[PDB]
């Protein structure tokens, strides 16, 4: 199946140039796009690859189009990237399948929409709810009192337990565990007394969660992910974590128990955040940041040493292992003082 | 929900009762959300303000902390509120009394399954496997040949236990974990890597917890060993032949490289990385995201990392780090010594 | 149950046999665990204690070490006992004997499965799928539409293969792993994120090993690529459009961000993070927890980290590190120089 240029321009409220009747199989990169492909050009950094590209038509900005005169077909928009983002869904493989496969094992007390798809070997517990147009891909399981709203996607090998409540348009990818028993252990006798985790999880609308994630239920109360939170693969959300709306959590972040992260935060890959902390709205964290105390104000925060060639690096960590011995500041202040008694004596004897 | 008299609850934790012991409670609950029919706890002076504002009917607290709750009537006095609470959470837990073998379970005729075990839908169990008394093996999970699971164990969905792994009693393993999988055994030669097949196993002791999306690899020949009481959080990597001593806790996202020994009662925070062929002594604590590349022979708390900087301050600091190597760092208390010596005479 | 003759075993390792070449063996085992029906080995003198008292029926050894084992009868003599062990592991490695398709599998009729393939219980296989000769697909796994697997592949349980990923030959994918799933594509607009559907796929080359609990995402456009001979340990993130060159090794807990290219024969230690849109040359080694945010264009060895400190010594060092920016460390020797200057230029 194919889509006409003008039909796509319309979807992104973008100005068409050339022939709109042109049909495309797909969107494609500037390098591998044939004439049956639409492509995008995100600022002048892509110009050269664009110029020599064999794509049929080009999503561009007005300024960029002028610099692309050997080409005939365009969609002109303010944000070429966002326009691209919109159009991908046109060409995304959609699931229209409906109903329940007979390999499935659902409790009779469950409410399952007529417009929902329940895949093969799916197991659904007591008083569960699955809303309109939601997909539950094969093998997945919903424990008792798990609710899932409408237009969700739940991929295979997903464990939803601890009575979790999922709102609408929630997308949960494979091998992810939602609302499993969190890491609650009380120290005694040099042994560890397990704590049975008795709260749940509340995931808001428009949340995406990657694969191989663990979003633990609350010890008491709730693990909450507000609306529009996005979470990449291999992330740990510990018990009673609360993530504010529209926050983005990159792959391999870990957030320890009882921790609050504000709205509109951006955490880069492999960040770690200790337990029982508060992180303000509009906080950004670059790669491999470890956070041990509250961040009380908006901004960008970092930790780490960056990359060094091996020899340089070794020289530097020795210099660090020496650093606590070397009185830095004191040395500088003793200089100032020596500078002072020089300054004076040079003018006093003059 | 079923209720309990406050005196029963105090007795179960061997605590002191203050208030009317015939008052019944329906649940535990947080300081924030607790209601008149709930029991809560306060652990440290840091939760006192919250407690003061709490609607909770009764307070698990400490003799000292009780002094600061004048407006509150009902107490259980204990040395450690956390533990007391820990003990009581199981009384209010949704307790799974189910037994039998689901109809969709494929079980080899040589497997021995206790009549008080539960086996979920779509479980697979190989030749010569033992499932012990009161053990729950949830749906879709598989137990390859020669795997053994002791008594009062819990194994969740999408779990793989292969490598003929043996599990003792009260073992708790969470969803989509792989136990006994082939470890990372590869030989370098002339710019190629050559796979070596791994032929040892996994031994898991009594009272071991392992979280979701964990990977506990089998040993190469000898074993990966987790001693009694080890607790492991989500997304942890335990390589081939790693040995972890009793009661050691491993927080989320740690990685232990192959053939590393970890002592008794160690504590590693989240996202630590410990290299291969290392020894770590009993009673070692590692703070979040710490890296270990050498043996640690003495007990204690260790740490790596810069701490957090605001980005712009951070950048200027790494400018300085990159410079550190070129500065004669230790030679300069010596040069200042020399400079002050030639003012001394002047 | 499965047995091999001593002499067959000596042949495989190009070894020389002392004792009876008709004796059969069930397994390889350690000196301490080994029984009469098991073969073991000795590398170096250290382990002759365990060897002497081992119940093993046969001993892969060197000719020098055999002399320190008088009470034993059956040996395979070789140059490197460990290397010989290594070869034989594959012989004793429990391989799926069965062949064909379990009745519980659900397969779209447009799939093409070899008769020598094993398709396990509760496997789901979508449209236009292919499964090559001798390939094992263990129970509970699914191949989504248009996915292909080559010959001699091992594909364990609870694996997702989607984004119509293409797998060449002798590919091993361990349990609970996700191949070709939707990458992390989000366009920022006025605070919110617009999800970007992910339209390309995954190309996995021959002799690739991928561990358990890994995520290798599909391409946004084009393909995420693992070139032939790449090995990846457990719990690793490979983002969209990542391209990993020939025979590169990626240790546990590594994360590689979107559209990064990694050269041939690179080695990455545990818990490395590589940022997006980067190139890393052939022959670059990264030590534990390395932080890459720029292209690495020369082969060599690179690194991040402070070193491990005792906690209190740690606290003292970071306090010092915190004040480092407010310190003209560069001018200190020229300040000491200058200070000693106007000391010398004072006397007259």
């Amino acid at each position: 199946q194919q889509y006409r240029l003008d039909e796509l321009a319309h979807l992104v409220k973008g100005e068409l140039i050339g022939e709109g009747s042109l049909q495309f199989s797909n969107l494609a990169s500037l390098e591998n796009a044939e004439v049956n492909h639409l492509t995008f050009v995100n600022g002048e950094k892509h110009l050269d690859q664009a110029k020599v590209s064999r794509a049929g038509a080009y999503i561009v900005t007005a300024a960029l189009k002028e610099h692309l005169p050997e080409k005939d077909n365009f969609i002109i928009v303010d944000n070429p990237y966002l326009a691209f983002a919109i159009l991908t869904h046109v060409f995304d493989k959609k699931i229209s399948s409906t109903g329940i496969e007979s390999t499935a094992r659902i409790h009779p007390s469950a409410v399952i929409s007529e417009t929902a798809y329940i895949g093969h070997y799916v197991v659904i517990g007591e008083n569960c709810v699955v809303g309109d147009n939601t997909v539950i891909q094969s093998h997945t399981k919903l424990d008792d009192n798990v609710e899932v709203g409408k237009d969700c996607f739940i991929d295979s090998y997903v464990t939803i337990t601890g009575s979790s409540k999922l709102r609408d348009r929630v997308r949960i990818h494979s091998s992810t565990v939602i609302g499993g028993e969190g890491f609650g252990f009380a120290p005694y006798q040099g042994k560890w007394h397990r704590i049975a985790q008795l709260g749940s999880v509340l995931i808001g609308n428009d949340v995406r969660i990657g694969s191989n994630c663990s979003i633990d239920r609350g010890a008491l109360d709730n693990t909450i992910l507000e609306d529009g939170v996005i979470i990449d693969n291999l992330v740990q959300i510990a018990h009673n974590v609360h993530i504010g709306s529209n926050t983005a959590i990159a792959a391999k972040c870990g957030i320890a128990g009882s921790t609050k992260i504000g709205k509109n935060c951006i955490l880069a890959g492999a960040c770690g955040v200790a337990g029982h902390l508060s992180i303000a709205d509009n906080v950004t964290l670059t790669g491999m940041s470890m956070v041990t105390k509250n961040i009380s104000e908006a901004g960008t925060y970092s930790s780490g040493t960056g990359l060094f060639e091996n020899n340089h690096w070794k020289k530097t960590i020795v210099r660090l292992r020496q650093l606590a011995d070397v009185p830095l500041t004191q040395i500088t202040k003793r200089l100032d003082h020596i500078q002072a008694q020089i300054e004076s004596l040079e003018s006093t004897f003059n």
